[PDB]
Formats: structure tokens, sequence, C-alpha cells
């Protein structure tokens, strides 16, 4: 039962050139890795290590020309890094940061071979920048390319094409990019949950309402969660578990979870303006690791108070590791309850588990 753990420090070297506060700080990484040590829990995982990411496990889900432009990026000067990145939605640009989602990519590679080799039961990767935003064809939301599911495809390309891959994302945003590159695909499942405010909170699209449920073959295999009018918190995500994501994902029997762990739904987040707590985050990692015969993947998203992440994840770990899962309790609020119920109704017709 080897826990595995990816984290290098190279990472760090993406940043912003004009604005020292930008909330996805170089230090989001090094701080969770620092939780792990203090907690004792990184001599408790096996290590493994980051690697690029070659050009051609990137084209296993985007285009051979944004690849071409986030790969020039590399030699801009500081105009050219400022024009380019402001052609996308939310996205600053350094000459490292081709690199460092390279290495995020890679890493995530690295980890997935290790558990369906079973070298590794599980593994955490401690990477940015992050990628559930990022498109086949474009970047996006401090997202250049789309780690988890490169890291699903990858994981087919080393086992077969029709792995049954779960992803869980529960970052407080959509993952956009995600569930488009998966629209049409029975193999990988995808769910999220997250705040849509009816469309209004970032990023903006109406794609991410429950009665997007997936296209042609697909359908039944997009699953989305949305948050209105409410500081979710612990009751919520928990409800929600029980309710949707584990009755569908059982029912999926998935071979491999991979975890779009973003921690901005955590409380303190400057952005997500949420509260799950990190022994929420620790039972909804304790939940998944029933699926898959354990073969779970934490990958970090987003997520932007220090602390907060830092601490949330290193639950997290904590639980793949093994350790008792915290005891949580006690009313929702009464928009989760509709949130929850809409999203029923939408997937009872194809999940039987839902009837
Ligand atoms: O975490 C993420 N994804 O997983 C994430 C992705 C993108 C952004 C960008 N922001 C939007 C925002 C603000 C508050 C809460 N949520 C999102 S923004 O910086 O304000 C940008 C908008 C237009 C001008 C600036 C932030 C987080
Ligand atoms: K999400
Ligand atoms: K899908
Ligand atoms: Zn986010």
């Amino acid at each position: 039962p080897i826990t595995g753990l990816v984290y290098d420090q190279r990472m760090m070297l993406h940043h912003n050139m004009w604005d020292s506060h930008h909330p996805e700080l170089p230090q989001r990484i090094s701080r969770i890795f620092s939780r792990h040590e203090e907690l004792r829990l990184l001599s408790r995982c096996h290590r493994i290590p980051a690697r690029l990411a070659t050009e051609e496990e990137l084209a296993l889900c985007h285009s051979s020309k944004h690849i071409s432009i986030i790969k020039s990026s590399e030699h801009m000067k500081p105009r050219d890094l400022n024009r380019l990145g402001d052609e996308y939605n939310s996205i600053f640009i350094s000459n490292e940061s081709y690199t460092c989602a390279l290495l995020a990519a890679g890493s995530c590679f690295n980890s997935a071979q290790a558990i369906l080799t079973g070298q590794v039961r599980n593994a955490v990767a401690i990477v940015r920048p992050p990628g559930h935003h990022a498109e086949k064809d474009t970047a996006c939301g401090f997202c250049f390319f789309n780690t988890a599911a490169l890291t699903a495809r990858y994981a087919q390309s080393i086992t077969r094409e029709s792995l049954r891959v779960l992803i869980v994302d529960w970052d407080v945003h959509h993952g956009n990019g995600t569930q488009h590159i998966f629209e049409e695909d029975d193999s990988v499942l995808y769910i999220s949950l997250h705040r849509y405010e009816d469309g209004a909170f970032f990023p903006n699209s109406e794609d991410a309402n429950y009665d997007k449920v997936g296209l042609g073959k697909g359908r039944g295999y997009n699953v989305n969660i949305p948050w209105n009018g409410g500081k979710m918190g612990d009751p919520e995500y928990m409800a929600a578990f029980h309710h949707l994501v584990m009755p569908i994902a059982r029912e999926f029997a998935p071979e491999l979870v991979l975890v779009s762990a973003g921690f901005d739904a955590a409380r303190g987040d400057p952005l997500g303006g949420f509260q799950v707590t990190p022994e929420g985050y620790a039972h909804l990692t304790h939940q998944l690791m029933s699926l898959a015969a354990g073969r779970v993947l934490i990958i970090l998203e987003g997520g932007y108070n220090l602390t907060s992440i830092s601490e949330s994840m290193s639950m997290c770990t904590s639980m793949l590791l093994g350790d008792s899962p915290p005891s949580l309790d006690t009313p929702l609020k009464t928009s989760a309850t509709v949130s929850i119920n809409n999203v029923l109704r939408a997937h009872a017709p194809f999940w039987s588990s839902l009837r």
C-alpha cells in the first residue's frame, strides 16, 4: 500500500512579471510540500520523480498549433509575453511557463504509470500551473495544458483504449476544458462540483449547468453539480457525494480515479467564497478511495490561501496513506438541496443507482 508523491521546485519558476500578489503564486506548491514535511507525511510516501511531458503526449488532447504557441513563449520578450497572455481569458506567461506546464503533466504521467504498473497504490501530485480550464486549442484560467485530461489519455495509452477513468473535479470552478475534451466519451466519466451562480461565476458559461449531461455515446458521462446562492461547505459537499458522486462512480466502476483537486472551495480562500474544511477534503478523499481498488491520483488544480491549501492537501495525503478518516457532522443550505435534486433528475435516466 505505497503512496506516491511528486513535487519539483522547478515548477515554481512560472510567475507573473507584472503583479507580485497574483494569487497563482510559485509558493503554492512549496507551501503544500512544506506542510507534508511538517506533518511527517513526506517520509511516509514513495517519491515519484517529475519529468517533462513530450510534445507528442501533449497531442493526446491538444492541437499542434496550441502546443507550438505556448512552446514559442519560452523565447519571447516581456512585450510579447504580455500580448500573447492577454489573448486568453485569465493567463499570465513568463519564459518558464511552458517548461512548468510540461513538468506538471509529466509528473502526473509518472504518477499514473506508477499506479497502473502496481509500483504504488495511490499518489499525490503537487504541481502548477493548473490544467482544468485548458481546452484542446487554447489556454484559459491560469492553465496551459489540461494535465488531468492528458493523464486520463496517457493512462489509456499505456493500458487499453477503453480504460475506465473517473475524473472528480472538486476545484470551486467548473473544468470547462475537461468537460469539453471528454464530452462525447463514455470511457472517461467527468464529475464536477462548482460554484455556478446561474452562469455568473467564472468561467461564466452555461456549459457548467446540470443539464449538460454529455453528447452522443457520452450521454450520462458528464455530471455537473452547480452551486447557487450560498456559502457551501462540508455539509453540502458530503451530501453531493452521498446522493450523486458515489452512486454514479460506483455504477461506472472506474479502473483509475483522477482528482482535479483544486482547494479554492476551502475555508479562507480569497476567491472561492466557500468553506470546505481540511477534514471535509479528507472525507472526500476517503470516499473516493473505495473506488478502483484504491487507485486514486490527486492532482493540484486551483486554491489560493496558502495555509488553507497546505492543510487541505496534506489531509488528503494522510487519507491516501491509510490514516483514520476524521468524523464529520446538520442542515444543508436550501439552494444546495435544489441543486442536488436538479442533478438527480438530469442523471436518473442514465444511472440505475439514482432510480
Ligand atoms: O481557480 C481558478 N480555476 O480553477 C481561477 C481561474 C481563473 C481566475 C481569474 N479570475 C476570475 C475569478 C475571480 C474570482 C473567483 N474566481 C474566478 S480574475 O483574476 O479575477 C480575472 C477575470 C477577468 C480579469 C481577471 C481565477 C481563479
Ligand atoms: K469543479
Ligand atoms: K465524459
Ligand atoms: Zn479554481
